[PDB]
């Protein structure tokens, strides 16, 4: 069958592994242990098609930015995660993006971007912002709570959709 290797990337603490873990194991991780590199793999049916998700969750924090290269290599599909509650995390944005555009050599790698957290009301990053950043890279912006599951099966199938536009 099809398999789509998945990546999510972003700032840390912005919620990579907890949409991650809400998508594949259905809970809400509540604590904060930071990621080194983690995977997960679930057979689902997208569409009417049954495929392999193949998820790599990759580190936020900039102690294990010398690991991007490798896992922006392999990666079919990026999931561009920021925190609504978080205007630096959204800023980093551009950074992830860049280095995906550059370690990819193309400007037409599918991707989403991503705001999560958005159950909460400390808005910092107003929607239209993002939709315009996500425009600026002819990609989807999509908001998510990992803690209330609002839009996460929602932002990987579309990752998924994405991909098969390429
Ligand atoms: N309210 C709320 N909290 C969230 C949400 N997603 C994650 N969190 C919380 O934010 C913290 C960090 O989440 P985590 O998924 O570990 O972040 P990360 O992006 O994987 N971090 P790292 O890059 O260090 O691995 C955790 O306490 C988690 O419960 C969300 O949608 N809503
Ligand atoms: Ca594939
Ligand atoms: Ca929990
Ligand atoms: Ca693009
Ligand atoms: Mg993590
Ligand atoms: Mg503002």
């Amino acid at each position: 069958m099809t398999e789509y290797k998945l990546v999510v990337v972003g700032a840390g603490g912005v919620g990579k592994s907890a949409l991650t873990i809400q998508l594949i194991q259905n809970h809400f991780v509540d604590e904060y242990d930071p990621t080194i590199e983690d995977s997960y793999r679930k057979q689902v049916v997208i569409d009417g098609e049954t495929c392999l998700l193949d998820i790599l969750d990759t580190a936020g924090l900039e102690e294990y930015s010398a690991m991007r290269d490798q896992y922006m290599r392999t990666g079919e599909g990026f999931l561009c995660v920021f925190a609504i509650n978080n205007t630096k995390s959204f800023e980093d944005i551009h950074q992830y993006r860049e280095q995906i555009k550059r370690v990819k050599d193309s400007d037409d790698v599918p991707m989403v971007l991503v705001g999560n957290k958005c159950d909460l009301a400390a808005r910092t990053v107003e929607s239209r912002q993002a939709q315009d950043l996500a425009r600026s890279y002819g990609i989807p912006y999509i908001e998510t709570s990992a803690k209330t599951r609002q839009g996460v099966e929602d932002a990987f199938y579309t990752l998924v959709r994405e991909i098969r536009q390429h």
